[PDB]
């Protein structure tokens, strides 16, 4: 679990949104596994605009932050799962590291700020959706 809060937008992953979260919907792409809803509430995370590929990702099933470094945003291919069907995932980072399915929504961060979120794991690699790509979450 997990979610970046910027100006009045939380994003989450799709897969995990809850009935609130689609009650105040913004945008949604099942391809991204991404959702973003409308908050009453200030964020203050900043979103990062770079080409970093390095960075520190949050690992809930370890209680800990780890140093990697992690592809750029493409089209990988994505197990079947009871929340999708087999299928190609855009905007997707990898990265070797550790994750399992509750991992998802954990922060990837660089120096210039949150990169994106985990969304996808397996086989000692962990995947992130990214984010920086939307700029419209800074106005
Ligand atoms: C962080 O996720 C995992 C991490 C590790 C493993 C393991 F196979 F090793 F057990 C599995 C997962 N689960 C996933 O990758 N997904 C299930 C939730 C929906 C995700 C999506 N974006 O389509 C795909
Ligand atoms: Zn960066």
């Amino acid at each position: 679990s997990g979610a970046i809060y910027v100006g009045n937008y939380r994003v989450v992953n799709r897969h995990l949104a809850t009935h609130n979260d689609w009650a105040n919907l913004v945008w949604e792409d099942s391809s991204r596994d991404l959702l973003v809803s409308s908050t009453t509430a200030q964020g203050c995370d900043t979103i990062a605009r770079c080409d970093c590929q390095t960075g520190v990702y949050y690992c809930s099933s370890r209680r800990k932050h780890y140093p990697v470094s992690f592809s750029k945003p493409s089209l990988i291919f994505v197990e079947a799962s009871e929340y999708y069907p087999a299928r190609y995932q855009s905007h997707l980072m990898l990265a070797v590291g550790h994750s399992e399915p509750g991992d998802c929504g954990g922060i990837l961060r660089c120096q210039h700020g949150v990169v994106g979120i985990v969304s996808t794991g397996g086989n000692g690699l962990v995947g992130f959706a990214d984010v920086r790509d939307l700029l419209w979450l800074d106005e």
